[PDB]
């Protein structure tokens, strides 16, 4: 199809199933997700996964998976997606433990930045894991599924392999027990837990009596190891804070003492240009 | 030989810490006989030995300690201070099960037969020595270098999950997506039933590529795991297919036990039982008292 010329099969699913791919045009290692078009169609928020989808199709951010190409035809939708070749962060931890504290910042720092940059764009994660943390061959960190996530449950389900240990931990307890829940702040809720377990190597609530776990996740109880600095704990704390009318705002925690230690952001440009014809977003064109 | 500048429990040498948590650590270490390459797990003794569940503790690592089996991670010897407890335990370098899966895709029916088979195998002979494990889990299956499955955890997998934590995402994780409804339910009594279960959504996922149950969404999670609601790819072969509801079946009293499994058709193809000499030295009572090494 097109630029693209089609490798094994990653993963088969039900309504989505995804192929290896490289651009005969440039060399890239790609991959290509295919979708059944009328069941995002049908879906309730279609308006807004148009939005997202379109948006996300713009966005270069160094430290954000790209979304090269989204196409359509009668019957499917077809997403060219950047495939990364230095595996997921957390395999830093899994083969020698815990990042320093200056390694553990510094990719919290590539995360703030890249996922306060999307929500500026007004899209939001919504299902962030530690699977989501990619890396380049350069070890620089490469956020997916931004608009993707946005997707119909169904169609998510790609034939991959999705497991994090630990789910319940990612997830901001308003989004546990509410329906609705704001975005920006169950991404931060999400991050705060990943840099627990970067600089920590374990996940802050654990228990084997489940209602026990839940309990401790709703009161955000939990214990920073002796290792952590003070202005360290201070911010996850704030961004730990169950409540998200309270919980700290992405300004608030660019601006942060312990945050800024070593923050040089990333100069960079996109227009490109923005959104005219979004609602032809899955519009079949040969 | 023996180096001055490290610390030494036993015939092991120990070196630098691979992982560390609250109360347990991990380091390499030195068999100073044979040159054997081995990991540690050190653990606040105080904090295992203050636990109800002290006396199954006992029983279950001193029964690993004793077991030899060729799909079981092996646990060499348990040794004490007066404050710690060490287990040591064998290496692999041959990665995780799901790496093949996470980076390349499913298995062909008759390599994740094969895989199932060992697991199967290894988690019966547990089982049938009363160790239950609980938590099987992608991070407990491991590869050695021929890629012959190797269980880990059994008997470790007894300890509270904080107390056991050693700071590298493996031994604790607690994710849902593998654990049977009865025991999310708080009513796993049947710990051959329960892990089984997990048992079935690990062969599941091999042949398939992906999980039976999942979901970003965690109450719907939960309500798909209570009801098996799931459905086989159209790869499946029938019988293939068959075992797997007969396993995937959310009631454990009707669910197909492990012996029932053995003697399945589809499990039997290519199946060759392992064969290896199989006791009990000597107290089990004493497995974590102070060994009196420095
Ligand atoms: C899971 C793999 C990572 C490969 C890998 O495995 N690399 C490390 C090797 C080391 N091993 C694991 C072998 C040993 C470590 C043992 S351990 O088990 O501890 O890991 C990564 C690398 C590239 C990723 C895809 C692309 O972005 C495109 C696309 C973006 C979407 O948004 C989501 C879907 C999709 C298809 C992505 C899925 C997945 O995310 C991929 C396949
Ligand atoms: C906190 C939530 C609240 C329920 C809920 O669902 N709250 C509204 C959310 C709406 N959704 C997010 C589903 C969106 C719907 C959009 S829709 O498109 O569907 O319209 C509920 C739902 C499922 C509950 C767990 C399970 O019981 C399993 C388990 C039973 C044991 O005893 C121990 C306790 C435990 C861990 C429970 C904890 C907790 O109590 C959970 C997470
Ligand atoms: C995860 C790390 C090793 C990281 C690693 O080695 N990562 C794979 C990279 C290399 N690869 C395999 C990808 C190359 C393949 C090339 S190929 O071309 O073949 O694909 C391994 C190495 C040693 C392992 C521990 C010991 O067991 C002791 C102990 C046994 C008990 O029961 C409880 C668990 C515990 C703590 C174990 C946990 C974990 O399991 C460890 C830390």
């Amino acid at each position: 199809v097109g630029k693209y010329e089609l490798g094994r099969t990653l993963g088969e699913g039900t309504f989505a199933k995804v192929k290896f791919a490289r651009n005969v045009e440039n060399g890239d290692n790609v991959a290509i997700k295919v979708i059944d078009k009328e069941k995002v169609l049908k879906n309730k928020m279609i308006a807004q996964i148009k939005r997202e989808i379109s948006t996300m199709k713009l966005i270069k951010h160094p430290n954000v998976i790209r979304m090269f190409e989204v196409m359509a035809s009668k019957t499917k939708i077809y997403f060219v997606l950047e495939f990364v070749t230095g595996g997921e962060l957390f395999d830093k931890i899994s083969s020698n433990g815990r990042l320093k504290e200056d390694e553990a910042r510094k990719y919290f720092q590539q995360l703030i930045n890249a996922v306060d940059y999307c929500h500026s764009r007004g899209v939001y994660h919504r299902d962030l894991k530690p699977e989501n943390l990619l890396l380049d061959a350069n070890g620089a960190l490469k956020v997916s599924d931004f608009g993707l996530s946005a997707l119909p449950q169904q169609v998510r389900e790609d034939g991959l392999l999705h497991t994090t240990c630990g789910t319940p931990n990612y997830v901001a307890p308003e989004v546990i027990n509410n329906k609705g829940y704001d975005g920006a702040k169950a991404d931060l809720w999400s991050c705060g837990v990943i840099l627990f377990v970067l600089m920590a190597g374990y996940l802050p609530f654990e228990d084997s009596n489940l209602t026990s776990l839940y309990k401790k996740i709703f009161k955000a109880e939990f214990t920073c190891p002796p290792w952590f600095s003070a202005s360290a704990k201070k911010l996850i704390k704030r961004i730990l804070d169950p409540n998200p009318a309270t919980r700290i705002t992405f300004a608030e925690v660019i601006e942060n003492e312990w945050f800024k230690k070593g923050y040089k952001a990333p100069k960079f440009e996109n227009a490109d240009v923005s959104l005219d014809d979004v609602d032809a977003i899955f519009d079949d064109s040969g």
